[PDB]
């Protein structure tokens, strides 16, 4: 080994090295950190083409940055345009259908170019979240090696740094109280107070319920049952997320 | 409008727009849709969307379709801003970039011999740090929602009273210091509490949002863990746990 890194990450990296060997690899490339990492590893070790599908959901600035970032790392890259907007397909089934249309090109591109595999930049952390398009890519036989090797996001950052891939800066363009929300707050307090016998002092932003409380009550909510009930019911009041302050007051 | 406060703001807008030719800096978002619709119902109005390459086609199309839906006259003007190197600070890149939009809006106002340019900045916005607000002011672009002290709730309420739909979430939908802070928080909790499975630390406004699976959740439940995790994730300078596992 030419880099010294933790054995866990080194095994994952080595698995990637062997997997790409002697393959012609189409990489589904979005320009982000995750798909940049695997594009660079593939291109350093195999005949590789990073393919960006421009379906109208990425601005020119984002597309240009992805192209310049591939050139910077000597990753062969092409941007292929589809007019997906004019071919519409449902309620968020757009996610699956939008991603499926991206998956369907690339599979066309892989067959036209007689390449061997398509890989993407989906990581292990991603498959625990609600991302419908992961199904859509699997249905086109697009492999997620970072997910197969159980890459966390931390593993992506560390491996990127070892391979001297810069984390891209933010476009952005920082810091971000009325009362309906006083009503939601109080009813959330009243609900938990009445149901968990939370006599002691205890719900605070952007429709997110921030709960504060003391240690003695804290042992009561630890059972998942409570949390499952507390998360659904404080969302019935319309809070989109329920969250608990780990700063237990005196 | 069941509220006199909101009724007064609305009436102030109607009175100000009467008999004026109004250019609206229109992005398709809730705020500039609200003032475009009020201008458009009460005055000769043109909603202008500047396509500078930082908005996707989908966003442009949705703004155009949203204008058509509410009978707001609308035009998308494309500029090739990306080809111009004029700024190099993240606050001067914003400022100079927004200046380029403002300058295009001012060109259109003079060419069409219109009277005023208004935008959708609200009162809440001016307390946050957004560089381009300076740039629009320097082109004499007015912020009526800010001048009348619209909060975010006032916009939502007035929109509902005027039957403007609040747009749904976009399909399938961050500095280096905060990526770094988050990453160190994950590393800390994973290594210390044997969180083999999924663990992530989301950051909003320097607040640590911890995410994890049900099976791992049993590990952190004891007060001891939370006391240590709350102090140490503040050592990084951020602490709260998302109850939706
Ligand atoms: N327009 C696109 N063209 C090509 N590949 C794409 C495109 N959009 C997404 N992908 C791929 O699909 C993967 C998963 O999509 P997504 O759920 O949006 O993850 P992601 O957060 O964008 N990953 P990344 O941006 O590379 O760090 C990405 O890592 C890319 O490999
Ligand atoms: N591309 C654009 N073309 C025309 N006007 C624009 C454009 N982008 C922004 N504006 C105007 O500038 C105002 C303030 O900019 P900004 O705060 O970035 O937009 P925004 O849509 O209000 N985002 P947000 O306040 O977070 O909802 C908008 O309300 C619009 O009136």
């Amino acid at each position: 080994p030419m880099i010294i890194m933790e054995k866990g990450l080194l095994e994952k990296y080595n698995s990637l090295l062997e997997f790409f060997k002697n393959k012609k690899v189409i990489v589904a490339y979005s320009g982000g950190v995750d798909s940049t990492l695997i594009s660079k590893i593939a291109s350093d070790n195999a005949q590789t083409l990073a393919v960006t599908i421009d379906n109208g959901f990425f601005s020119e600035n984002v597309i240009k940055k992805a192209e310049n970032r591939a050139k910077k790392y000597n990753i062969p890259q092409k941007t292929i345009k589809i007019d997906y907007l004019n071919e519409i397909t449902d309620l968020e089934n757009r996610c699956y259908n939008c991603k499926k249309r991206i998956a369907e090109e690339l599979k066309r591109i892989k067959n036209e170019l007689n390449y061997d595999i398509i890989v993407d930049g989906t990581i292990y952390d991603d498959i625990f979240e609600d991302r419908p398009g992961i199904k859509a890519f699997n249905e086109s036989n697009i492999i997620s090696p970072l997910s197969n090797l159980k890459f966390s996001k931390n593993d992506v950052f560390e491996l990127s740094n070892y391979l001297k891939i810069d984390i891209p800066k933010k476009d952005t363009c920082t810091r971000i109280p009325i009362s309906e929300n006083m009503a939601k707050s109080n009813l959330a307090e009243e609900f938990i107070k009445l149901n968990f016998h939370i006599e002691s002092y205890l719900v605070r932003l952007e429709n997110i319920a921030i709960i504060e409380l003391t240690k003695n009550e804290s042992e009561k909510i630890f059972d998942n049952d409570s949390i499952e009930r507390i998360n659904t019911e404080l969302k019935k009041i319309g809070f989109e997320k329920v969250v608990l302050d780990l700063n237990f007051k005196g």
